[PDB]
């Protein structure tokens, strides 16, 4: 067919690179994280939308793999709270396993270029996002800490609350948006290069958020809210301040938000969806966030990762153009992580402070004084 | 002086490399790790042996910064061994900030390569240790997170007991030296290339850990048993066994070590004990280790940072060799992490199955029932 030959050629061309996926938790569900040995299973999955032989023939360029890790749901909340930063160090540890155990599919990226140089080599350029600020266990410097491990997206909540931002899912509403703590978190997260995600939060906490970042953000994986009223996809009031904001909405393929009954979801609702967005908003502001592996069965048409293809063709067979099907496939979130980096680079060469933990006092004012009279009497010698 | 032109050049030749540091908790304990506008204070310290200014004074090429936290005082076992693991990020990120900050200084490094490459720009090699698997909260997916955050040696104990091995200070013994798990983990150290450490851990989890060791070994800082018997120092059955291991002790400068009367301790005890080693172990077998910031006073001649050209010209005065010199001022700790590397990437490349962390089951069989009947409906598809 030469309108999927078509597809294949662009998907050879540029990176269709997708805004979320599940398959770190599917790996700590079904192997508990002990991938030793288990290369036919990690190939030909007995559970889930996404495994490495699928990963192939749809023909990804590029995923966000989730570091998702459930809400704390032990009563002492500073122990929930430490638990899954724990529980993320895990998620980030199976997928820098997974990527390193198979370097002739998986090359991790950071960046724009490390993506380029992922792709030019036939690679799928695995990044990494985790979902919630419950995760960082209340800590810039965890936060700091994982990005240095390479994440570059911060989903601000997943459908729990936290000390940052409001959740959408939950009611009633803890901050009404963001927390001052939140504001201030936005301006740490611009300074250090992290790419904010507004998936999962509140209708007024994304209004916020895009009227006071200095970086364009992304929705990871969320849908549009005038096509299906749900309070996980995006209002047009929020769409036009994410056109503002040069940000990109990652459109999902979760049936709950594509269809009223969640069995007639189709790749044609998904199609729908993406043309809605860049009709009103532009096609450069546009993306694929599946959230492959958040659900036990995709849409008619996009069940699993090898249907890729197919999303590519359908978008072309209803007309949109090649260069825009490209900027949607991955140019527009390369462009917006190239961006988040363009700032962080130019707020950390103007010397703009970082944001600190709140910490305990260690010393007394007795250790102190024994301190300053030894440092005292070296200085005398 | 002749003998201090020597001492001058040397430190010019080759980089001294301090096995054992603490200004990251002095930094902790007099700033709360808030660095912003304190660049005055960081090179001219109101208090402790370690400011930025002191350290180019003392002409050190490298140095070990410990990202000690310490051991957890919580009766809630679980909440201080979680805690413990959130202050090590704390101290990760300011140890990772202060290098960023003062890049004209000093220059982080992980390898023997990164080591020359700063000493070669005229900066300290800036290398990391933890003091303690207390810190790690029982997951070796943690340990991986804080090598690839660059810590490079692991402290076994401090002066606490672990799941993994037994501390000096702490009586009655735990385990009796390593336990099953400890053993285990030996391997998975060397199989990441993450350099043991057995300072602070007790005589015989010393003896056992320098048979089952694939890779050299450190003594970050500790000092010798025969000329003060401490429980902190090394015996001469475990010196042959660091020889036999190809490993380093790296000499401290703590008083309570060196001289049965703390105030008595001076730079010549440390020299002594340096030529004790060397004499019977060979030269690159020994290497620097102060703890400065591990102490309120250090020893008459050695105060703080600045005192390291008198040491180097305190080994050549009681003729100790040029080339010998060289090898205990940082060519032998050099080697080590050289060795360790070599080690891991000999194992790695060998295929050799990493050391996975015990986890819940998150899925019950019914869920599990699922995603099977979810994956097959796929398949017939
Ligand atoms: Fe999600
Ligand atoms: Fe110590």
């Amino acid at each position: 067919s030469p309108i999927e030959e078509q597809a294949t050629r662009l998907l050879k061309e540029v990176p269709l690179i997708d805004g979320h996926n599940h398959f770190p938790y599917m790996i700590r569900g079904w192997f508990r994280n002990d991938i030793n040995g288990q290369d036919a299973h990690l190939y030909d999955m007995p559970i889930g939308q996404t495994d490495l032989q699928r990963l192939q023939k749809g023909l990804l360029g590029g995923q966000f793999w989730s570091a998702f890790v459930p809400c704390p749901k032990n009563p002492d909340k500073e122990v929930g709270s430490l638990e899954a930063l724990r529980q993320t160090l895990q998620q980030l540890d199976v997928i820098h396993r997974l990527i390193e155990r198979h370097p002739t599919i998986l090359q991790f990226a950071d960046s724009a270029a490390s993506i380029w140089s992922s792709f030019r080599a036939g690679r799928v350029a695995s990044l990494i996002g985790i979902e919630g600020l419950h995760q960082i266990a209340d800590s810039v410097s965890a936060l700091r800490m994982l990005h240095r491990l390479g994440v570059r997206y911060v989903t601000l909540t997943h459908n729990c609350h936290n000390a940052f931002a409001d959740a959408a899912t939950v009611s009633p509403e803890l901050h009404g948006g963001l927390s001052r703590k939140g504001e201030r978190l936005i301006r740490e997260l611009n300074r250090m290069g992290m790419m904010i995600d507004l998936s999962h939060t509140s209708h007024e906490a994304q209004t916020q958020a895009l009227r006071l970042s200095r970086a364009p953000v992304i929705y990871s994986h969320s849908s549009i809210y005038s096509l299906r009223a749900h309070a996980r996809n995006v209002t047009d009031e929020n769409l036009h301040l994410l056109h503002r904001n040069r940000g990109v909405v990652m459109i999902c393929f979760l049936r709950e938000l594509l269809a009223s009954e969640a069995d007639q979801a189709t790749l044609a609702h998904v199609i729908d969806h993406i043309i809605y967005a860049g009709t009103r908003i532009g096609y450069e502001h546009v993306g694929i966030g599946s959230d492959f592996d958040g659900m036990l069965r995709g849409p008619d048409g996009l069940h699993d990762v090898s249907c890729y293809p197919a999303l590519v063709a359908g978008l072309l067979e209803r007309g949109v153009s090649e260069e825009d099907v490209k900027r949607v496939m991955g140019l527009n979130v390369i462009r917006v992580l190239e961006e988040v980096e363009r700032v962080a680079a130019e707020l950390q060469g103007a010397g703009e402070e970082c944001l600190c933990d709140e910490l305990d006092e260690v010393w007394n004012e007795d250790i102190k004084e024994q301190l300053t009279r030894e440092r005292e009497r070296v200085r005398k010698l």
